[PDB]
């Protein structure tokens, strides 16, 4: 066993090999699955993990009912192996919590689980299952955390988690941790800016986080950091706007987009020099589709024009957040950090008439050989026995 | 693969994380969960397990009828991993019990499942499986044991069972236990006193036993020995009155509290000197809402000041048995013994319409990191399908 | 990993504890269950396992209609550990099979397993679930085996099997197996004797085996033999007679007891010197009850008294087959070899209104400490949904 | 850990001996088991497991509908150990894919999933479950593969896949495989051959592959490779011709068979010298019933005589798809490498009165001893309650 080192630069891909895809709502009309959402995928240098928020609750079952809300006593992070449904057969119990973030040191899974009152919320860490650190609401508004993977470098991993209002101004804390212990901690200055739901992953021993502006932005603000805190600030330039919702793609800003700002959604780009990746729905307003578009500029520069675009989700099927993940060269005999996503594909409310909302999920690996787009999409024939 | 030492102090801790929790009761609405009641939790040097005892039947199936009687020839002790449901596609057998105790010595699991006859039950010892024990009713009236976890100190394992009347003076004998096999075994001299189903925990190598007196005492009686069994008695002399039923809090006594002191539930404390932390039923009548409260003189002293209360369930949801485990040095890295603390979530009879009863679980772990009093009630909505 | 020696005594039992139950009927119920007929369990130096015939189908479904009959192609011989119900989630396939033997030598699994038409069966032989010999029908008469344990002595393997007439004389073979090869076979001359559904188990480097005379016997057959195949047979003396059905009790005879002989079940006995501990039905004319019967004379013995009598299952409660198995010193720590019993406990057809026929079972281990005798029974409420 | 050397020749054999059953669809009528279809089994050096295409629904569900349709974005690679259901509950996740390879070259699994649509499929390949590779379609025109594993050879592993249209001419490939990276392939010069669905199996560190002619052969086709990919082809001599639709046995042909030859079915034969053991269906016209033929000079001659017949399946009883597998002397201790089969048992669609198709599957190994012929059918009752 040994500490994974992080040290190695981004894989430089071409397009997406699909990785996972579990069917949790298609199975849950008969077996017994998880009601969820906020689903992630992580890694250790052994196996791949689907890690996901329950709501205490079956699918197609009455306890179902109600579960469009976020945050209750009732929901735990749990995680089974990638691509299987979530159930109560095939899953470990990580935390009780409705906001979570999760990642594996090389050594243990460090976890992170916020419960408690929307005034006064404890994420509680642990390492190896072991509780090992606390940290309380410090603005008494809703802490929250990531829904998706932390990130790794040397034995010390790093999260970021945000407290305040969620329709303006809040505030963010970046954290390193070791072991399960928070050991540094700073506050971010970032006046006009909004973090949340940052997908983090590690590039030559620093990380970069692409996350929400649910404030007043749609295209992603991002912040990167090296071990010691010391953190840099920015937004997706890209006129190839990256939230949902948001405009169509027109000039972009290294600021805050404001047109089409307010609200959003949890998702992911990943920066190769001057260049990004970026993942975002098809549809402008609501959580349809899925792309993937590289843009060789876009990370710096303002226009709309990318390179590639490759389908993943259609139009008109039903999506929902994605995030990043990574593979170390730890576990794959590579010697870059390989990128990977996940898409949630989010059924139920309010979209739908239902007395429930549920995700499945889909997952892709960056290559360089040769790929396809098409659309991997939920499946599920909505409404369900219980409705 | 190596021995408890149990020679540490347990750590002082200022709060309590939560640790797991497994909606056992809404997720078998439709999944495959066992009735269950007297469930506990007890770590072995790798995992934490909950243990529990089944009615031999399924929820919201015609065999949960009547599943408020206490003793059948259907009951089981099994297991499974902390947090989840328990079901027949996850869990343990381990042993044909009615009243049951297990724990780990550090080298393999004991678990004690007393079954048979009112007057004449027998006591089953297992170690790593392995019958190695036997020990029968001594007063021919319901032999009964701790529903929780035994101690462990340099591999002897130690617990407390009770034999004789529930409404009166009955015995109550002491065990030492290695590798499964009885090595020692002594009968309390404890005129006026009354103990069962008592939590026991290890520190400083000595075994300390808070426990229930369903005679005369709403207070909560104590006992505490060495290796050699030789034991001292009390009853915790706090205006705090730990047992439900219960009057409300005044000044207390060093021996047992006749006001509504007939009936009980099982329940803990954990000794700091001359202090005491209480968990406890919020209400004094029935088993609704559960609080942890500090009183730094409660163990010695009578008045009803205390420091700390921390919520853990509300007022007016249904509550029930609760429990100490702990975690050793050997599982956490940590110099002392970690204190924890599960809490069964009742549901059914006799306080509900239902046909049965059977009940969910928390647990939390001692801190001295922030920590936040909320509600984790059980969450079903009774009545089932079934009733 | 090494041979299991199977050289020491039987180790001498003043009664018997209980050991396992599973509730696979009530759980059944609700939850995915195998219909399943002649289980039993057999241990590794490891761990033990309940071992059982499906129907290839599970209770409550319509596919349980017709499983009173005995040989199909859709039975299989799975296994699952001890105490847990035997479902498609957590059993392991072992053979395809509508008569059964398996037993571990210390290093790996032997199963066997017959299928094929009744005219020409065929027992299909593994090792390690790697198919290492088969044996065909010699009579083209049923070809069967034990339904309980084979018994292994220092890496070889022993069982019994019989072809031909079930109401009649029939012809039975024993077998030495070495890492699922059959090394040497010999055919009984047991003229006016028959031998089924053996139970055998080790001793002192010799195999004892109590069996089932279906043709003219009330009281059991029993084989003893060396490593060479070397055999003595004999019937238990006891006018306790061991059979189902049976006459009452009276002067017994080392001879088949003709009174009401044809027919039987499958069962066990242990001898010590010239005592026995017999396992029988509690009724002598249908499968109800059972108990535990000492009887210091009773191997060579005619006189119908005993000194023990243990109850099991109590005379209104449905039982059905039951079998040695033994625990060895390589698993146990002992220095002789522990004997244990199952009971199958049978619910359904022909007995009841239903369209299925299934068991549960439980299992007791001999001990020199304290026991009880009780009632463990099935428990389960029939007719069920399907019926 | 250590490479499969695969130098050593086939065992010879005599007949086949019954190696597992699931019972899936009769199971799948209460039970939580996937839709399924193009099972196959393989084998590491230490488990056999059958790997399967899920219709990404459980059978009895209202997502079954439908599943008649060959390529979805839901259907996933899966895989379970040998002889159990494939359920959400114990089945590994592979990939996601509408046609599949898998094997195991003694070190990892090597998987192969082809997804995305019918004008540009991908085949996304994995070793030790981490993408390692892609090929994408060449013809535009379903991309496809074995359907069963592929062969392994000193840490090179072999495939074939197809591309083109399934009524004519189409394009074949041969693939050489190492730790999941594609190191060689060639297109094959095959002019009037067609080839699909191959069952492969290394023999004295060669590969031979007997496939099906959907466009114009009732016999089957086949290529040999070693491990510079150089080939040989031909077609089975022998007047038993093996595909299902095919006319009635009669002079053979060394090319393809023009009878009858439009369609086909999945299957399989092995080669000893000029002999073959010949798996077909019983009925020349659908695919019903199962038999295994030993023709000892069918290789290469066109008579229609032959030695060995062994029934399978009866002819009343449907069958479908089946294929070879291999155990390894790694596996199995022996001097050779053991053959063995699959057959998968195909219910529903479009045979009858369904919404859905699903198969379950029996398999059998070769040996030299004593072996019978029966049938072993699905068993299933049609319609379900979800029709
Ligand atoms: C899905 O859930 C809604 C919301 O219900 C609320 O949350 C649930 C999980 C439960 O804890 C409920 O107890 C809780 O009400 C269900 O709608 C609710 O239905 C109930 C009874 O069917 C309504 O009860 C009424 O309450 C009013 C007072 O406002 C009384 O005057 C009435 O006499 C009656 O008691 C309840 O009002 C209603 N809640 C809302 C917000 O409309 C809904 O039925 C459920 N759907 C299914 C399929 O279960
Ligand atoms: C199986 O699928 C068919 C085709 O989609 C279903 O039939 C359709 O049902 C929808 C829902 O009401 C109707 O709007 C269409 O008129 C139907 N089309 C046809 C061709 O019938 C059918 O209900 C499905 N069966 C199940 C069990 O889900
Ligand atoms: C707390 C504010 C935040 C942004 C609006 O709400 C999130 C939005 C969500 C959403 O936009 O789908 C779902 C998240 N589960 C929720 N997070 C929490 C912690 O409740
Ligand atoms: C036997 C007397 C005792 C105290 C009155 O009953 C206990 C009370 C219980 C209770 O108060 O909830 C439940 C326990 N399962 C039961 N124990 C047994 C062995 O049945
Ligand atoms: C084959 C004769 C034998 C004795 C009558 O039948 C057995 C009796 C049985 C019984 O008496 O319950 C059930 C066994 N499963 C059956 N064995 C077989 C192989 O079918
Ligand atoms: C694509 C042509 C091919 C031959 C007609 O179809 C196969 C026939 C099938 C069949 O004859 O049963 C089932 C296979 N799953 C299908 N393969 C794919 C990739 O869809
Ligand atoms: C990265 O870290 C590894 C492990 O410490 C080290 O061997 C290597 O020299 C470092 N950097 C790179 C880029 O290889
Ligand atoms: C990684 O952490 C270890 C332990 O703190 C330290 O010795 C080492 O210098 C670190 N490596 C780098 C490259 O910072
Ligand atoms: C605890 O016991 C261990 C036994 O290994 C011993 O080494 C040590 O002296 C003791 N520790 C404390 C904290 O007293
Ligand atoms: C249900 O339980 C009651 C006791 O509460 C029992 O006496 C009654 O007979 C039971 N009903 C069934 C159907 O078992
Ligand atoms: C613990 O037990 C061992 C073996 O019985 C003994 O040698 C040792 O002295 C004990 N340690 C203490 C601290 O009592
Ligand atoms: C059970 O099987 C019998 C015999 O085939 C049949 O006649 C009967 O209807 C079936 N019953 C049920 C409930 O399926
Ligand atoms: C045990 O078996 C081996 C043969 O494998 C033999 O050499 C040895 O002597 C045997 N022991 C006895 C006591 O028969
Ligand atoms: C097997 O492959 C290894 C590594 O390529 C090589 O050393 C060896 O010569 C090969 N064996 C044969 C028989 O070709
Ligand atoms: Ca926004
Ligand atoms: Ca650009
Ligand atoms: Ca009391
Ligand atoms: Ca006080
Ligand atoms: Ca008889
Ligand atoms: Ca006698
Ligand atoms: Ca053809
Ligand atoms: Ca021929």
């Amino acid at each position: 066993s040994v500490k994974l080192a992080g040290n190695s630069s981004l894989c430089p891909v071409s397009g997406w090999a699909i990785y996972s895809k579990d069917n949790s709502v298609r199975i849950g009309s008969k077996g017994d699955v998880f009601v969820i959402r906020e689903p992630f995928i992580s890694c250790s240098p052994l196996e791949c993990r689907t890690f996901f928020l329950t709501q205490g609750a079956l699918l197609n079952d009455k306890h179902s009912n109600g579960t469009i809300k976020d945050r209750s006593p009732y929901r735990t992070l749990m995680s089974c192996p990638i691509g299987e449904v979530p159930s109560p057969y095939n899953s470990r119990f990580e935390s009780v919590a409705w906001s979570a973030s999760a990642c594996h040191d090389g050594i243990n899974w460090l976890t992170i689980g916020i419960s408690g009152p929307d005034n006064g919320a404890v994420a509680v860490l642990k390492y190896n299952g072991i509780i090992t650190d606390t940290i309380k609401s410090w603005r008494n508004n809703i802490l929250r955390t990531q829904e998706s993977e932390c990130a790794c470098v040397n034995g010390s991993c790093f999260t970021v988690m945000t407290d305040g209002p969620n329709n303006g101004q809040a505030s963010y804390k970046i954290f390193r941790i070791e072991k399960g212990k928070i050991v540094k901690s700073v506050e971010m200055n970032a006046p006009n800016y909004y973090y949340e739901e940052c997908s983090c992953y590690p590039d030559s021993s620093e990380i970069t986080c692409v996350c929400r502006d649910n404030w007043h932005g749609s295209n992603r603000p991002w912040v990167s950091f090296n071990q010691n805190l010391e953190y840099q600030i920015g937004y997706i330039c890209s006129g190839i706007f990256g939230d949902n919702p948001r405009p169509n793609d027109k000039t972009g800003s290294c600021g805050p987009v404001s047109s089409n700002g307010a609200n959003g959604v949890k998702g992911f780009s990943f920066k190769y020099g001057n260049g990004v990746w970026i993942g975002r729905t098809k549809s402008i307003s609501s959580r349809n589709g899925f792309e993937m578009i590289w843009d060789p500029n876009g990370w710096t520069g303002t226009d709309n024009n990318f390179s590639i675009k490759q389908d993943i989700v259609g139009i008109n099927e039903w999506s929902g957040y994605s995030g990043s993940f990574v593979q170390h060269p730890e576990l794959t005999g590579l010697d870059c950090i390989r990128p990977c996503f996940w898409v949630e594909l989010i059924r139920g409310r309010p979209k739908e008439n239902t007395i429930w909302t549920s995700g499945s999920s889909i997952s892709f690996c960056g290559v360089n050989s040769d790929t396809v787009g098409w659309s991997w999409p939920d499946g599920a024939e909505l409404p369900f026995t219980i409705d």
